[PDB]
């Protein structure tokens, strides 16, 4: 039937090597000729990106957990008719930093959002589509590495990310056809080598 890419989301802290690995997986699938789209969530499109700085920005009022929640899938939804489904459509693949698994870990996990209400936005905003691969980097949690000021998430303390970080690897393990979890805590060319195994795969998924 109708036009088909390969949606593939990356989730993770940065730090652990997802956007030089994001560059690499992008790298390979250009050399074979295939379009590839590189983006990242919150934003990908003008008023996304807009909504993203409200999402990010430090402020004295208390940001309601609906809110966030709801702004986070507001720059979904622009961001999906504007940049990803029309990816999909041209037969590219898009290699997204960040999507819905990050809500389910941030604002669930994180915020302590119940997961039916997370998915009701989901299926409200994405129907049936879902990533068709998702790659999660983890690693043990880092606290204070590399950090003009904090922004929003960032001034979270180590609960927070590790409820993160658990909620990704729960993710992974109720749908284990979406992901492959990556050892980011494995030396560098051994998991770029990783992604060299996988390549293949992806090229089937896609053609
Ligand atoms: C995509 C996404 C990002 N985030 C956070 C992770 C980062 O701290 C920040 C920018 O990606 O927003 C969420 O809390 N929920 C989401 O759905």
């Amino acid at each position: 039937n109708a036009m088909t890419g390969l949606f593939v989301t990356l989730e993770g802290p940065e730090g652990a090597g997802k956007s030089t690995n994001r560059d690499y997986l992008a790298e390979r699938l250009r050399e074979r000729g295939i379009e590839v789209q590189l983006t990242r969530e919150p934003g990908g499109t003008p008023l996304a990106e807009r909504i993203r700085e409200l999402l990010l920005a430090p402020s004295d009022e208390p940001m309601a957990a609906d809110t966030e929640l709801l702004l986070m899938f507001a720059a979904r939804a622009q961001h999906l008719a504007g940049v990803i489904r029309p990816a999909l459509a041209r037969g590219a693949v898009v290699l997204c930093d960040r999507f819905t698994d990050a809500t389910y870990a941030y604002q669930g996990g994180g915020r302590g959002l119940p997961e039916a209400r997370i998915a009701a936005l989901e299926s409200f905003v994405q129907g049936d589509l879902r990533p068709d691969l998702t790659l999660v980097f983890d690693l043990p949690v880092e606290i204070g590495l590399a950090r003009g000021r904090l922004d929003r998430f960032e001034q979270e303390d180590r609960r927070f990310f590790e409820a993160v970080r658990q909620t990704y690897l729960q993710r992974a393990a109720q749908a284990p056809e979406r992901y492959q979890v990556l050892d980011a805590g494995l030396p560098l060319a051994e998991v770029q080598a990783g992604l060299d195994r996988l390549l293949p795969n992806l090229l089937e998924r896609l053609n």
